[PDB]
């Protein structure tokens, strides 16, 4: 930047990961895991476009298959508000993809994960009130 052009000798790297500051506030972070096909499938979701889903990251490996409902989930729930977000439910992406029953543990896993960040979001949204006791 500015005419000299002499020092940065670091090439601009960027230094973060999927959050901005884990202040909550506006990043429901997600991370559900499935024994059965020992595939750990971690969601990220951003609101900051006015309470909108400002964008989404994603990282799951391990199925042969749900490698690809992250690509789907993801350019699915990118810009959206969390109304449309929290509601495919687990039966949707599924007929969406069109897999087997006995193979639905993923999507399960995907739709439990929106649900889990959104929760975690408005987990510090300051909606408790004298905490339940038994
Ligand atoms: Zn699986």
């Amino acid at each position: 930047m500015a005419y000299s052009e002499k020092v940065i000798d670091h090439y601009e790297n960027p230094r973060n990961v999927g959050s901005l500051d884990k202040k909550d506030s506006n990043v429901g972070t997600g991370m559900v895991g499935a024994p059965a096909c020992g595939d750990v499938m971690q969601l990220q979701i951003k609101v900051d476009d006015n309470g909108i889903i400002e964008d989404a990251k994603f990282k799951t490996y391990g199925c042969g298959s749900a490698i690809a409902s992250s690509s789907l989930i993801t350019e699915w729930v990118k810009g959206k508000s969390l109304e449309e977000a929290g509601a495919i439910k687990n039966s949707q992406i599924a007929e969406e993809l069109e897999l087997p029953p006995v193979k639905v543990h993923c999507s399960i896993l995907a739709e439990d994960a929106i649900k889990a960040a959104i929760a975690d979001y408005k987990a510090k949204q300051g909606l408790e009130h004298h905490h339940h006791h038994h």
